[PDB]
Order: structure tokens, then sequence, then C-alpha cells
DNA sequence: GCAACCGAATTCGGTTGC
DNA sequence: GCAACCGAATTCGGTTGC
């Protein structure tokens, strides 16, 4: 299974931004990588929300993160995988 | 599988942007979704290229896209999957 | 914690000039 | 067909101020 465990977060772009910041400088040790704030940029789309991806050294560690971390009410989340080599 | 075939493109953020525009374009019928231009914000961060993700209604169609499309020399690419319900 | 807010920096769609 | 360029707009790291 060449997955990478990740979590996608969606909500108003600014609050997403500061959430990242906070994650960085309080919970650095709890995950691997973290995206800038993106959205879907085609016509198109599936939804209007900004997005920030976070990645993890393992499901077990992705677990430890969701226990410990306080997710702002204003932003919703989902778990998934992306191919590990896209990192 | 509940994977989504995708392609990730990396290079200088502007040229990436205009590539999107053109794709939109031009080759609208040749893929599903397309990201704004993101990067990793750490580091942690594996490289400092901007990134744009593209998604596809199927591998077969992801194929048809890579045949037809002219990828600027200045930007490199990779194939993968999310997963899927993250769209 | 949280997000509104700060100015400085970056990216936006779109266009035009190679 | 590329990306430098445009002026307008959005995201940036941080830092209050509740």
């Amino acid at each position: 299974s060449s997955a990478t465990p990740i979590v996608q977060f969606q909500g108003e772009s600014n609050c997403l931004k500061c959430f990242r910041y906070r994650l960085n400088d309080k919970h650095r040790h709890l995950f691997d990588l973290i995206s800038s704030t993106w959205h879907w940029a085609s016509p198109k789309a599936p939804h209007k929300h900004a997005i920030v991806t976070v990645t993890y050294h393992s499901e077990e560690q992705r677990q430890q993160f969701l226990n410990v971390v306080k997710i702002p009410p204003t932003i919703r989340h989902k778990l998934g995988f992306m191919s590990m080599h896209l990192l």
C-alpha cells in the first residue's frame, strides 16, 4: 500500500491559513507536510471552499494527531491518501 | 479501487498558472478538475516548486490527455491518485 | 485558542508581444 | 503556444485583541 495518509481541511481561506500557522508552531511534531491554501480553480468546480492538505508518516501517527488537535468549528475535514511519490 | 487518476505539475508559479488557463482553454474536455497553484509550506518541504493538480474521469482518459497535450518544457510532471472522496 | 487585521508578497484571469 | 506582463485580488507570516 503506497498510500500516504492525509487530511484535507476546508473553510474560509483566512481561518485555514492561521490554522496552518498554529499547527506549525504548536504541533509541528505531529505530522509530516502541509499545503498552502488551495481551491478548485476550474469553472467547474465541486465547491467554493479553500483547502489545505496535511500529510503523515503513518496512519498510526495520523491518529495521534486527531486525538490531540483542536479543530476550529469553522472548518470541516476528511481523511484520504495520495500517492506517496507525489510528495 | 476508489482512487482518482491525477497528474501533478511543478515549476515556476506563473508559468504553471498560465498553463492551467490554456488547459482550460483548449483542452477543457480532456480532464475533470484542476487546482489553484500550490506549494508545500514548511520545510519539512521537499522542494520549492509551485504545484498544480489535475484530475480525470478515468485512467483511459488520463491517457488521452497525455497524448494530446503539449507540456511546457519548463514544467515537470508525475502521475498518481487521491482518493477520491476528497474531491 | 481563535480569527480579524497588518503591509508586504504573491497569484488571479486575462492579453499581448515574441 | 509560451510566459512576461497587467492591474485588481487574493494568500503570506505574523501579531494583536478578544
